Parts: C-alpha cells; structure tokens; sequence
RNA sequence: AUUGAAAGUUUUUUUUUUUUUUUUUUUUUUUUUUUUUUUUUUUUUUUU
C-alpha cells in the first residue's frame, strides 16, 4: 500500500518526517458563540460557548519525505488548488490552508557530497 | 585493554464532532415667522 509505505505503520519503517509549526506570534482572540432555540429565535440560556482562534497568514512547516512518491506530488498538487482544513471547528470556518507555489520551496538530495539547493516550489509541482 | 561485548524504547494514532451573541427598544415632548411704517409731496385744462 503506498500510503503505508509513505507514512509508516505499526511495524513499517515510515518514510516521512514532519516538523511542527511553532509561531513566535501569540495573537489570540476569542470568538464567542450562542445557540438559538429553533422553536423560538432566542439565546438558549443553558451555556455560552466560547472558542479561541489563532489568527495567522503564513504557517511555515518543514516536511522531509524519504520516498520520492508521485503520491506526494499529487497530494501537494491537490493542496495547491482545492486545499484542506487543519485544526478543530473546521466546519465553522476555522482553519483552511492552501499551499502556494511562491513562498514554499523544496530541495531534492541525491548526492551526499554537495550542499542542498532550494528553489521555487512551482518548478517541482508545475 | 573493566568478568565483557552489541543493540535508538522505537515504532503507529489529526484533540475531532454538536452550537447564528440571539429576542425585545418609533431620537420624540413642547414653541403662531411677528412687530412698529398713510403709496405721500410738488403742478390753475389750458393762448395769437
């Protein structure tokens, strides 16, 4: 299965290493919510849902893949146009990322005697 | 040249779903555009 060969399994080696995306920015705002009684349009005095939200514009994540799979290229291509959601309450307009081909960059390493070179992601993906 | 040694605590798992800051609330109630001022004065229906 290509998916297992890429992401690993209970006994499989793996193949992909993903770093986190810690952001020095800590701009955190609060977006409260209320439930409306369907029988009568008013606030249901049972709870006051309150949800945090981390506003951001560019999420930088470093990803290393040890399997030059056309599956990976196709996944990145799908993220280029359609784009998927990340994080909770994605059904409520919270979290929707789209990969760009301008800021993001890649690098292919085949020789271990040369310094890796980064170039625009468009050349790799387009 | 330790009795003596050589093994990554590693793989694998999205903190996710349910929820409209909503209903009610007429920028109105009152206040006379009035108030003092003469369309007045001067002029022969008239001569060789």
């Amino acid at each position: 299965c290509p998916i297992e060969r890429l992401y690993g399994s209970n006994y499989f080696a793996g193949g992909i290493t993903i770093s986190d995306s810690v952001i020095p920015n800590a701009s955190i705002m609060e977006r409260t919510h209320v439930t409306i009684e369907r029988k009568s349009k008013k606030a249901s005095e049972k709870h006051l849902f309150s949800e945090e939200i981390i506003d951001a514009e560019k999420i930088e994540v470093k990803v290393i893949v040890r399997n030059e799979f056309e599956l990976w290229k196709n996944s990145l291509k799908l993220l280029r146009e359609i784009g998927y959601f990340i994080g909770g309450s994605k059904s409520r307009g919270i979290g929707y990322i789209v990969l760009d081909e301008k800021e993001s960059e890649y690098a292919v390493i085949n020789n271990f005697s040369e310094t890796p070179k980064f170039s625009e992601l468009k050349r790799y993906l387009s």
